[PDB]
Parts: structure tokens; sequence; C-alpha cells
RNA sequence: GGGAAGUCGGCAUCCGUAACUUCGGGAAAAGGGCUCUAAGGGUUGGGCACGUUGGGCUUUGGGCGGACGC
């Protein structure tokens, strides 16, 4: 999987955990998006430098859910690594049209049996990773409206987590 | 009964009632579950057609044997 990345000439995207977050200076790299804010507050800076290297425009953007975890903006401000809001794309969201293209995954989940149990094991794994977030003042499991992550992750049926609804 | 009135000098404590506790196993949700880091039992298993090569289904011929028996 690593070799086919670095040798590919067509536009490519890796889907990775923190494996490629520190050190690897892959060439011709331009874009990073952070689907989940780092659980450790010291790998964001390293992750940004994965897109950068020398002169090249480093498209480093991170998502943030609405709520108190907007404060990740000024958490890094006092990290002395200021982060500004996105301006360059400025194409934000299509709202329901973003929901029904996320729906385009859900019937694919219906079509494919194996992708069914892959879904929650992805969900519970994310549930475990959030519960252990080091900063227990900006990230919290309490104010976590669940039924839109199932919509966000295209989950067919929210499993038997401790929280019941 | 009196009270020095004689003489110098008399003296695992036990039962009932109300809360509390031992042994073993065990970090990292609860009772489908995080990153990285090393081992995570072995053995065997890559499709479909063509003209193509080989022996593999009829046909043709040859050779060695030409035999056995009379
Ligand atoms: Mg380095």
């Amino acid at each position: 999987n690593y070799e086919r990345f670095v040798t590919a000439t067509s536009p490519t995207v890796l889907l990775t955990t923190d494996i490629a977050a520190r050190g690897l200076d892959i060439p011709q790299v331009d874009l990073v998006i952070q689907h989940d804010p780092p659980t450790d507050t010291k790998v964001f800076i390293h992750r940004c430098g994965r897109a950068g290297r020398a002169g090249r425009r480093g498209l480093s953007v991170v998502m943030l859910q609405p709520g108190r975890e907007e404060g990740y903006v000024q958490l890094l401000e006092v990290r002395q690594t200021p982060i500004t809001p996105l301006e360059h794309p400025q194409i934000s969201v299509t709202d329901t049209q973003a929901d029904d293209v996320a729906n385009k995954i859900r019937e694919q989940a219906k079509k494919d049996r194996e992708v069914f149990q892959l879904a929650q094991r992805a969900f519970v794994s994310w549930a475990r990773s959030y519960m252990e977030h080091q900063a227990t003042s900006i990230f919290r499991v309490a104010d976590l409206d669940w039924f839109d992550l199932a919509k966000g992750y295209g989950l067919l049926e929210l499993p038997k987590m401790p929280e019941t609804r």
C-alpha cells in the first residue's frame, strides 16, 4: 500500500491513522484534511508538516463539530500555533444535498453484507477514541448528539452502546 | 432493737438492637470497542476463449512381429 502510493502518477489519496503523521516526507504531497481532531495535542503540528516541506502550498484543514469543541481554535492559539478560518475554498456545504450523497453510502451498506459489520466496529472504535481525549474541557462525551454521526457515518442502525436512544 | 451508747484508744464481662467486613482473578467503555511498538500455529489453494505444442475421439497407411493353428 505504501509502495503503490509513492509510485503512483494519477491523483491519489491515502486513508491513514497516525502512522503517516510524523516524519514521512512523501513527495508531491499537497492536501491534508483532519476528519477527527487529534486525541493528543502534539501531533497536529506534525500532521500539518506532512502537507508542507518547502514552498509548496500546504493545504492543511481540520474539521470541528459545532459546540464547545469550537474552542480548538483558541486551544491552538495558546499553543502559539495560531489557526485561521478557511478562506481559500470557501465552498462550504450543500446541506440536504450533502445528506443524500451520504445516503448514497447507506444503500451501498444495504447492498454489501460485509460492509455492515465493518460500520459499527468503525463506530465503536471512534467512540473509544473520543472517550480518551486528553483535554477534558473542550471534548466531552455528554454533549454528543449521536443520531447525526450515524447519519454522518451512514450507519444503518446504532448499536447497543451504553447510551440508549 | 440500738449502733462505740464498753475501753485511755472500734473500722476476650454476657444478651438484644443498628450500620461495617473475607479468598481468588484482574489496568486502560460497559457488562460490536483507541494510536504506535514484537511474537500473534502450520499446510494447501488465482478465471474466462482463440489459433498454437503434446499425448488424448474417428479415419488412413506403415513397420516390427508376421504369429497361432492346420
Ligand atoms: Mg523528521
